[PDB]
């Protein structure tokens, strides 16, 4: 038996696919479920649940063709039907998905959505069980690289409708990927199973994948070190076995502009200014990324060859007289005598806990700043984060799609990926009219553009760029892990 053991750090967010929305839902769900597309050893779009598709000549009607003998882990057929359920389920403005935008690619999807259109305006539609059409508001180059991200994943229809709460467990799972989901004690253990009702069965080679659930990156290393975990990661204050893979996006911290202090932007840019996120990858987290001086992580080639971060350059650096005179600035401007009291807050874990007590150090150490930390699991910290419950607070963002447009629209008024109350009507303009954009080196200016405005009115602060950097096992070969999005398992050996 081939058992691949790896460590999903903690429990699931949501396997109702659009709803978790994060790594830690996500990457295994992205193996007991699959899109019309999954992405290949080189990152690209590959048929999956689709054999084949046809693009229109205006590039906004894809027609795709459903595999023959597809099917769930129940043995009923995947049809286009359940695609075309899922898409309109997923924008469902009662389901209150926090991904709910990425279907806004699909004409009516972001009236419907916004209930200003109604559901079966939304241009997807099942023409037959094996095909699906589905209307774009505008081409979208990327939109085949979309339809691999788990919002885009069919559900079984007769399932979700028998019971609502199917994804709930293990025993009432049903799914369409490589493996089946087995067991799930939730916040100890996954484990899934080579799936005997996948179409493309005769390609994994893995009989099962067990998913740990351990939170502190030091026993992930003794796991390890034991034998008992085939993948994981390099511990800070360690230094052919390390794997080092690109990963898009970055962490950062949120403030929330609608509450003392942080409604004053030169309070804002003081605490953006103290920070040296240099010193935070060189002292804290030591596995070799790149410090943020911006929120468009590297990786996103340009019309004229250069990256964008590259040319984009640093928008945002330690400056700490400068941060000592914009503090000043701002208290004069509000009234302040003494700041109110501030609570960072984070989610609970090791790394998250180390980089808040830096950045804890550092505002104390550079503008004399008292922040008092508090923090909790990710799961309820992510609905209080949405509901705009914290001053300031742990942040992370990875791109749904390869574009810096990705990053961008998270910071629109009202935007689910803002969380902020940072209300810029020029953003708004500018990702409006990059989205409306058809000419490529003027929509990279606009993208240069807005991201400018955004670091310069500092609703949040950047800290550090992602990489995924591992220890595996050189027994396992073949896993693929994409610049932009979940690991794949299912060419996976041991
Ligand atoms: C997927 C969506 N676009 C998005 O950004 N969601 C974010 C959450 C994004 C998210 O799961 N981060 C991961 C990133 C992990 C990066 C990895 N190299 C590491 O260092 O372990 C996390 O913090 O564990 C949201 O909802 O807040
Ligand atoms: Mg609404």
């Amino acid at each position: 038996e081939k058992v691949l053991y790896v460590n999903n750090e903690n429990e699931p967010t949501s396997f109702d696919p659009p709803i978790g929305f994060n790594n830690v839902s996500w990457q295994p769900l992205n193996n007991i479920m699959e899109g019309l597309t999954r992405l290949g050893k080189d990152h690209e779009p590959e048929p999956a649940m689709a054999e084949k598709w046809s693009v229109s000549k205006d590039n906004k009607t894809y027609t795709f063709t459903i595999r023959e003998n597809a099917k769930w882990t129940n043995g009923d057929p995947v049809t286009a039907g359940d695609f075309e359920y899922a898409w309109k389920r997923m924008l469902d403005p009662k389901k209150g998905a926090s991904s709910a935008f990425l279907g806004y690619f699909i004409e009516g999807g972001e009236a419907y959505n916004s209930g200003k259109g109604k559901k079966d305006d939304v241009k997807v539609t099942a023409k037959d069980d094996r095909t699906l059409e589905v209307t774009l508001e505008a081409p979208q180059k990327y939109f085949l690289s979309v339809v691999s991200n788990p919002a885009y994943f069919p559900v079984n229809e007769k399932v979700d409708k028998d019971n609502p709460k199917w994804f709930a467990e293990s025993d009432t799972f049903v799914g369409n990927g490589p493996f089946k989901l087995t067991e799930w004690k939730h916040d100890d253990s996954i484990t899934m199973e080579k799936s005997d009702t996948y179409w493309d069965k005769d390609t994994v080679k893995l009989d099962k994948v067990k998913w740990a659930m351990v939170s502190d990156r030091n026993t992930d290393y003794q796991m390890f070190q034991s034998g008992e975990l085939d993948t994981a990661y390099v511990p800070a204050e360690l230094s052919d076995n390390v794997n080092i893979v690109d990963q898009a996006g970055l962490y950062f911290y949120r403030f929330n502009v609608n509450m003392e202090p942080f409604q004053n932007e030169n309070i804002r840019k003081a605490f953006a200014m103290a920070v040296d996120q240099e010193e935070i990858v060189k002292y804290v987290t030591k596995n070799n990324e790149k410090p943020a001086h911006a929120f468009v992580s590297p990786g996103f080639t340009q019309p004229d060859g250069k990256d964008f971060r590259e040319a984009g350059g640093d928008l945002i650096k330690p400056n700490e007289s400068k941060a000592k005179q914009l503090l000043e600035k701002g208290m004069k401007e509000e009234n302040y005598n003494k700041l109110p009291a501030i609570t960072l807050t984070y989610s609970t874990k090791p790394e998250h806990k180390k980089i808040a007590e830096a950045i804890q150090q550092k505002l104390k150490n550079s503008l004399g700043v008292d922040v008092k930390l508090a923090n909790m699991e990710w799961n309820v910290f992510l609905e209080d984060q949405k509901a705009l419950k914290f001053q300031f607070s742990q942040s992370s963002f990875l791109p749904d799609y390869a574009d810096p447009i990705s990053f961008l629209e998270a910071f629109q008024t009202g935007n689910s990926m803002n969380r902020t109350g940072w209300a810029n009507k020029e953003y708004d303009q500018l990702i409006k009219q990059a989205k409306n954009e058809a000419d490529e080196k003027t929509r990279f200016s606009l993208m240069h553009q807005a991201e400018e405005l955004l670091i310069n009115e500092a609703p949040i602060i950047p800290v550090y760029f992602y990489n995924q950097v591992h220890l595996q096992n050189e027994q396992v070969k073949g896993i693929v892990r994409h610049p932009v999005g979940y690991i794949d398992l299912k060419w996976a050996d041991k």
